[PDB]
């Protein structure tokens, strides 16, 4: 798909020196939307860096923003088309997202 990924404006980490490193802190932390306010920095700082991208992309994934999540990997998988971690993730976040929108789905019929 598309690798057009929609950055949220007023990032504070744009102005930080070392936003890598505070992502995959904050990541191991379980503090998911400053990680991926973090690494969404270093994707627009460092375009080309592709650990960057599958980050905020395995980030979103667990903040189950799972259509920002294969943006994301989408655009690491053009990058490094050899990461099969990548690979492997896109698959699980079309699963999840796919299985997300059915429950919603099942609901909604129940509720109205
Ligand atoms: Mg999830």
């Amino acid at each position: 798909n598309n690798t057009d990924y929609p950055f949220e404006a007023n990032n504070p980490y744009m102005y930080h020196e070392n936003p890598m490193e505070e992502g995959l802190s904050m990541l191991k932390l379980a503090n998911l939307a400053e990680a991926a306010l973090a690494f969404e920095a270093v994707c627009q700082k460092e375009p080309e860096r592709e650990e960057a991208w599958r980050s905020l992309g395995l980030t979103q994934a667990e903040n189950e923003k799972d259509g920002l999540a294969i943006i994301a990997l989408n655009h690491a998988r053009m990058l490094d088309p050899k990461d099969i971690a990548v690979h492997a993730a896109l698959a699980v976040s079309h699963t999840n997202e796919h299985n997300a929108n059915a429950a919603l789905a099942s609901l909604r019929a129940w509720l109205l």
